[PDB]
């Protein structure tokens, strides 16, 4: 089996997006495949409590039938990091908990993606990040690229911390968040370049993908 | 005397907007300042040849009448990363050259501000970053934070890093680069708790300021 997280090099660079391609990836190379998003904030209401829209996603696109509480189990309203909503809603979030969900789509699944929730030190509480979870668990990092001014930095510090943490940082994937621009091929040449993983894939610009193409054939899971 | 290397978290976080407080705070406390941008990308055609605006503001904000090219002495048009218009343009980047105008500073100036050219992994070639030459001139390093989505982790990643290089982190400044909004205090106490830099001050937000009004009474440089 296999199990993944990934993470992006700055807000809006279509993290989940990416994630919903590896997913579709693996589902037609055979895997049985989950999404997990254990925490998210910015959600909305439902008769059946609140719902994120990237846990969703990660749900409809995993190839099991899975319930949105397997997906994500700690659900906040507020767009916000979430050691603040947390908090403010007497509602702790406990890395035992985050690690039993997984093990739970393992039961299941043998291809796992993790998404976590905003960027890599994102606090949970106080004194916990995400990346210190991320770490204990040991998971290969996947890197999304945000194909933009300033890509080429945050994706060498993102780069350099999870390498520091001693985890594998198993590929990234370039993420067309805007129409193409004049330096594109160069940029990419270069990202290739710095980025100490493989070069999974393209994601072209797909105007926020209202019909919902499949996006799975950009990935070649064979690189990973 | 002294010496500081400016950077900020993200793209668009008002990174020259802090210089120019820094600056006029270091005036106010009685320094002979001076800024220096020695590379710069993205300026405008005049007759004297291209001028890039981050640079102006900095020679506008030194207590010195310093001449452009003392300020900036690499100049391109195109808004790109230094590494693809230099090649482009046939115009190599010399470290020692950019060593030598930080010299010719400190020839009249008893406080410089040092600013790149994008955040701190900016090639300048294909082989050497802007990192590479701060960590050369053993520069302490201010961080500049925009109060945004995902500024924690954007601010953890790069005070890692700079730290691992063996740098000092001299200090950080808050820029509020949007209105106000509802988690300002708590962003600013988890900031102010996980980056390892006294905080020196926070700058409202001015609506890009256009008439220049005073910024460096928001700057403690006893902090420094």
């Amino acid at each position: 089996s296999k199990r993944y997280f990934v993470t992006g090099t700055d807000t809006e660079v279509g993290k989940t997006v990416a994630s919903c391609a590896l997913l579709q990836a693996a589902k037609a190379a055979g895997y049985r495949t989950a999404g997990y998003k254990p925490v998210a904030s910015g959600s909305e209401k439902t008769p059946e409590g609140l719902r994120n829209s990237d846990a969703l996603a990660l749900q409809r696109n995993s190839s099991l039938q899975l319930d949105y509480a397997t997906v994500n189990p700690y659900t906040f309203a507020e767009p916000t990091s979430p050691h603040i909503i947390s908090a403010q809603e007497g509602r702790p979030i406990e890395s035992l908990v985050m690690s039993a969900g997984l093990r739970a789509l393992e039961q299941q699944a043998d291809w796992v993606l993790v998404e976590g929730a905003g960027g890599w030190f994102t606090p949970l509480s106080d004194t916990f990040t995400f990346a210190d979870w991320v770490t204990q668990e040991q998971l290969p990092v996947i890197l999304v690229v945000g194909v933009k001014l300033g890509c080429i930095n945050h994706a060498m510090l993102t780069a350099q911390v999870i390498q520091h943490a001693g985890l594998t940082l198993a590929g990234w994937v370039a993420n067309d968040v805007t129409p193409p621009g004049k330096r594109h091929a160069e940029y990419m040449t270069t990202l290739t370049r710095m980025i100490p993983a493989p070069l999974l894939g393209e994601i072209p610009w797909l105007a926020e993908n209202p019909e919902n193409a499949a996006t799975g054939k950009y990935i070649n899971l064979a690189l990973l």
